[PDB]
């Protein structure tokens, strides 16, 4: 009887197939001849964009140990070439067919296909990805559209990419939405670049809920009155967060757009602009678009007539070329029959860690958990290790399954509380999820085993990327030692991140929010760093058009759009006229000077009490996770 069948092979399945091959576990992969959206994009020459996630969070540990030299954002082309490279390695183990049905019995499943061939396997892993409405827009995208109006009812990474492609042809963009959370994908920390996922120091949640909340939530919740922040200049960007019923911040189910702020875009790409655009580095600064009026926010009930395809805003009845409805995603699951009769109903919250479904035997889901920030790789690498351990170690399988229902209840209580299920329940903070899996598997670090301040930097401030947990022990990957050293030397051992948490231990959330926005350039949505890049933007639009062979006439002027922009930007025209690093810098020198100091022996009695707090980091009081114990 076949031990393992993996259904679907694109990106998510790669690390699981790697571990099954290593333990010489019998497996067969079944995956559709048609492949994925990435194959649609490759075939039509539309791999002309870049990831919204860093190299370190987006490629697997076993590629990073070879290929990491510096932080960067991979291209779509690079992401696809990496899928194809691993597909080539495993192609002989892939049956090209499409699974229509799975009948699940007490200790095996019967797998049915479009060809008619059936398969029996003891363990079945689904790695089939999602159907996304928006994929048609991207794969079938027409660029010879110019001077048209588009209306979006949802703001997401897919909408933000479409918008980046539309604005250069003087398409006007209306967002008729209930607000959105957009975050600079890159931040300058004393003039030195950090991806946003590098600043999250998630294991500080173990110090306290309250402290981590103050550390993370001021750019998401409207907590500062600072008139430089986008959510003060453009309040239609704010969201109803009245659904949140968890002390875990940021909450499971929060989604965010990650985008290039134009100042970082300029820093990376100004010196070879057309070449970088041709590679797929596209400026997607939603905050610059709002600043310049290339995008407008309108209330979610602005008059729209779908029959005449007009939207009416102030006193102009605006013709629109296209309404883009919000991007629903659902797992591509075949029919699953419980005891080979009763349709399984999929619900993220009713699975353990998004991986283990109830009422099914030896079926696992891989790739259906979405990271709040950073790449999918962090999530699917840790899921793969979890699945591999459940499949290959009956002792582990027993330990997790014996109380599966109670684990799932305890997880939902911690992360969702009383909130009713939401379509984005599958979205998790990456650094909580990787750590959660690591503790379930036993490849976690123990904060009490930190000896030096350097060890505390590693435990609390070094990002919880999947490769962090592959340095030693059961799932060690050769070269992770050298990789962690390179990362640490490039980022000063994450001392700046560690110092951030120190600086706010004593503040309330309002003080922390003001303090967070007290910099010359704060991390996220700083509207003071837009006007200075208006000339660079015209250089950019010219370079984009050259790359794409488009002529558009800027000397033709859309007078009715100019009028709608005025109305949309009334709060900005009032708020904007009203427009940390000291401390942080002295914090870093203190910490970098006690790097090799023993923690437990640090003396009693800013500089004095920050030492005591550092000593307490050996015994965090909010460590318990009841879904694991
Ligand atoms: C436009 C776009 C941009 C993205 N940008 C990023 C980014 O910046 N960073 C990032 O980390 N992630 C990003 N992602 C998300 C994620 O990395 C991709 O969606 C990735 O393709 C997910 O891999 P997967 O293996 O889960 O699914 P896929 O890559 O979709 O592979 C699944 C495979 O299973 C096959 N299959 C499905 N159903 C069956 C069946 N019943 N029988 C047999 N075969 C089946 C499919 O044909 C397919 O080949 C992006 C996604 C999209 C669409």
């Amino acid at each position: 009887m076949l031990e393992v069948c993996i259904i679907g092979f694109g990106f998510s399945a790669i690390p699981l197939v790697r571990e099954l091959a290593r333990t010489q576990t019998e497996f067969q992969i079944i995956s559709a001849e048609s492949g994925s959206v990435w194959d649609r994009l490759s075939e039509s020459g539309r791999l002309d964009f870049s990831l919204v996630s860093s190299f370190q969070t987006s490629f697997y540990s076993f590629d990073l140990v070879r290929d990491y030299e510096k932080d960067y954002y991979p291209t779509a082309k690079q992401f696809y070439e990496m899928h194809e490279r691993w597909r080539s390695v495993y192609e002989e183990k892939i049956i090209r067919d499409f699974v229509t049905k799975i009948e699940n019995f007490k200790d095996y499943s019967l797998i049915s296909t479009r060809s008619g061939k059936t398969y029996e396997a003891k363990h079945v892993v689904l790695a089939t990805g999602f159907d996304r409405l928006m994929n048609t827009f991207l794969s079938n995208f027409d660029n010879h559209v110019s001077n048209k109006t588009f209306v979006f009812d949802t703001m997401g990474d897919s909408a933000n990419l479409l918008i980046a492609k539309l604005i250069p042809n003087n398409n006007k963009i209306i967002l008729r939405t209930n607000g959105f959370t957009a975050l600079d994908q890159e931040v300058q920390v004393l003039g030195k670049p950090f991806t946003l996922d590098q600043l999250e120091s998630p294991n500080f949640r173990y110090v306290s809920s309250e402290l981590y909340d103050r550390l993370m939530m001021s750019p998401v919740y409207p907590r500062t009155v600072n008139p430089a922040v986008s959510y003060n200049q453009f309040p239609l960007i704010r969201r109803d967060f009245s659904w949140v019923d968890s002390k875990s911040s940021p909450p499971n189910g929060l989604i965010a757009i990650k985008y290039w702020p134009i100042d970082q875009y300029y820093y990376h790409f100004n010196d070879d602009l057309e070449n970088y655009i041709s590679k797929g580095y596209l400026l997607n600064d939603i905050a610059m678009w709002l600043h310049t009026g290339k995008v407008i926010l309108v209330p979610s009930d602005t008059p729209i007539n779908f029959d005449k395809k007009t939207i009416t805003y102030a006193g102009i009845e605006r013709s629109f070329h296209q309404y883009v409805k919000g991007d629903a995603e659902q797992p591509r699951l075949p029919t699953i029959l419980i005891n080979g009769e009763t349709p399984f109903e999929y619900l993220y919250r009713d699975t353990f860690m998004g991986v283990i479904p109830q009422r099914l035997n030896n079926i696992y889901f891989l790739g259906y958990t979405r990271p709040f920030t950073g790449g999918l790789a962090n999530i699917t690498e840790m899921q793969s290790l979890f699945i591999h351990k459940l499949i290959t170690q009956p002792q582990f399988h027993q330990k997790i399954h014996q109380n599966l229902s109670k684990r799932i209840t305890a997880y939902n209580q911690h992360y969702y509380g009383a909130a009713k299920p939401r379509k984005h329940d599958h979205t998790v903070p990456f650094g909580f999820y990787t750590e959660d899996i690591a503790r379930l598997i036993g490849i976690h670090y123990q904060p009490n085993e930190c000896r030096s301040v350097r060890d505390l930097l590693f435990y609390y401030a070094f990002p919880n990327n999947a490769f962090k947990y592959r340095l030693k022990g059961e799932y060690a990957v050769d070269g992770v030692d050298e990789l962690i050293q390179k990362v640490n030397d490039k980022h000063d051992h994450y001392a700046q991140v560690f110092v951030q948490a120190l600086s706010i231990r004593n503040m309330n959330s309002d003080e922390a929010a003001e303090w967070d926005h007290s910099a010359r350039r704060f991390s996220f949505n700083d509207m003071r760093h837009k006007e200075g890049y208006r000339a660079f933007l015209d250089t950019y639009l010219k370079a984009y058009r050259q790359v794409e062979n488009i002529s558009v006439d800027d000397t033709v002027v859309d007078e009715e759009w100019n009028f709608m922009v005025k109305e949309a930007c009334q709060v900005r025209d009032k708020v904007a006229p009203n427009i940390k690093d000291e401390d942080v810098n002295k914090g870093i020198r203190l910490i970098l000077s006690i790097l090799d100091s023993d923690i437990s022996s640090l003396p009693d009695s800013f500089e004095a009490q920050s030492i005591e707090f550092i000593r307490r980091l050996l015994q965090p009081k909010n460590y318990e996770l009841l879904f694991i114990r």
